[PDB]
């Protein structure tokens, strides 16, 4: 519950911010990255799915997507309905963020040693599985 | 490392989503909540800083903040060094929203730790404290 929630919130904040340090090199904004990673993970998205994700008006999504398309990170496919689809350039952004997060975790696994790292992974797997069972949809 | 990253990703996602389910009760959108939680944790923010944080134009920020101010979640205070500038600050009502998100997360984690049992939850908490510790030691790297 309490310290548990707080300690996990801090872990989640640090890993999030750590990965996003790579966006300093790309000039992709936080809202634009949110759009890219959602397409990366769930496939081609309709504009309304992005407005729900971000919590903004279509006009905001349209501006963000126009700029992403112009900068080669997104393209369109037909369904006169269209999905936004990520390009390889867009894919590499997400992959760099994941790599930076991975490497952050690698420093961690180094300071802990191999036996402890593997036990912590075993326990994280167990936590995740109990969490997934309790997670409503 | 790769499976370590993927497993933390899914853990963090589930607790994030679970906590944000309370926003439905308030009619607060994800971008609106991101403004409120930023101010909740870091204090007063200029409208330009909110624009940089969200990664949206100033016009979008204005629309988001105007609704939060009208509905009593945010208010405003002048910049004492510049008559032409102002800061957005959170109200009590705005705080209650963040507190209800945290409460929902605590309740979610309470069910998890109950399923795991006291002994295993303790072991896992010690490991997370260690992980948090090592992350803190490395979080300054640019």
């Amino acid at each position: 519950k309490q310290p548990f929630e707080r300690i996990l919130r801090e872990i989640c904040f640090m890993v999030k911010v750590e990965g996003r340090k790579v966006l300093r090199d790309f000039g992709i904004t936080p809202a634009q990255f949110d759009i890219l990673q959602k397409i990366y993970f769930e496939g081609p998205k309709r504009p309304g799915e992005l407005s729900v994700l971000l919590g903004v008006a279509k006009s905001t999504v349209t501006g963000l997507v126009k700029r992403l398309e112009a900068d080669g990170y997104l393209t369109r496919t037909p369904d006169r309905a269209y999905f936004l689809v990520i390009t390889r350039k867009g894919e590499e952004v997400i992959e760099k963020v994941i790599e930076r997060r991975e490497n952050f975790i690698e420093k961690i696994t180094s300071d802990l040693g191999k036996e402890k790292s593997s036990k912590i992974l075993d326990y994280l797997k167990e936590l995740k599985g109990v969490m997934e069972r309790n997670f409503s949809k």
